[PDB]
């Protein structure tokens, strides 16, 4: 560590504190993530230095030592959350929503090639520059290992299912994608129950017809209340037809029927898809 300039903190996340720090050698400019060590994690860390692609956030470095971990990545200058508010007022063109929609199902159908999972997506570990890209953060840290936003969890996984798939991803990105349209969150719940009811009176509560064995699951009641489904025409307004069909596809209840990263990247919903550049004050 002591090869690194701690310049500023950029927040906390699920296991550390996130620094912009500079490279007291290479003079690079870098985000150090500091891990709260199994040698399990450290080989699963390993696998993840060689998983590369143009939207992850590419882990430079991976130091362990002192009996900590340190992961090094590439560092970039602005995350969703804060360019969604920052794009309140007006919200963000749809042609930057598609690209960046477009980009993200890319860096998902790349690592789930892979068999990584991400599990824990959102605004926050989702990263943009100045180029109009964007890119994924934080990706199969899961796996290796304030109160956490149940925003972007998945039924399957609210409702008890331990071994979920890489379907988990699509939905919190199809939440994720909503939420750039409508300027508000999807699934604000504050706690698992409310996360669980607010899917059900939006998408309807799920049943053995549009989900098979999801009654058998662990944590499902015979007693939640049963909720009608509504149109999305009324979720997602502004948002047209190819965009919410596409999104109603990453929605599904049945992560056998959800769509995959690949498959939506072949919806008509991306078929003028463009690479706009964004307005970002830095
Ligand atoms: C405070 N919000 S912000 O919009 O000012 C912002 C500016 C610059 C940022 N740079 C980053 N680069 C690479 C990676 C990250 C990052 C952010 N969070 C996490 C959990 N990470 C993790 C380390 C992999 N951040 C970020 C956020």
């Amino acid at each position: 560590m002591e090869n690194f300039q701690k310049v500023e903190k950029i927040g906390e996340g699920t296991y550390g504190v996130v620094y912009k720090a500079r490279n007291k050698l290479t003079g690079e400019v870098v985000a150090l993530k500091k891990i709260r060590v199994p040698s399990t994690a450290i080989r699963e860390i390993s696998l993840l230095k060689e998983l590369n692609h143009p939207n992850i956030v590419k882990l430079l470095d991976v130091i362990h030592t002192e009996n900590k971990l340190y992961l090094v990545f590439e560092f970039l200058h602005q995350d969703l959350k804060k360019f969604m508010d920052a794009s309140a007022l007006t919200g963000i063109p749809l042609p930057l929503i598609k690209s960046y929609l477009f980009q993200l199902l890319q860096g998902l159908a790349f690592c789930h090639s892979h068999r990584v999972l991400h599990r824990d997506l959102k605004p926050q570990n989702l990263l943009i520059n100045t180029e109009g890209a964007i890119k994924l953060a934080d990706f199969g840290l899961a796996r290796a290992f304030e109160v956490v936003t149940l925003w972007y969890r998945a039924p399957e996984i609210l409702l008890g299912c331990k071994y979920y798939s890489t379907a988990v991803d699509i939905w919190s990105l199809g939440c994720i994608f909503a939420e750039m349209v409508t300027r508000r969150a999807l699934f604000p719940g504050d706690s698992e129950i409310d996360q669980l009811f607010r899917i059900f009176r939006t998408l309807g509560t799920p049943d053995e017809v549009v989900w098979p064995g999801v009654t058998s699951m662990p944590d499902y009641k015979p007693s939640f209340p049963k909720w009608a489904r509504q149109d999305f025409s009324k979720v997602v307004p502004p948002l047209d037809e190819d965009g919410r069909s596409l999104l109603s596809q990453m929605l599904h209840y049945d992560p056998n029927k959800r769509i995959s990263a690949k498959a939506a990247l072949a919806h008509p919903f991306f078929q003028d898809v463009t690479k706009p550049v964004p307005h970002l004050r830095l």
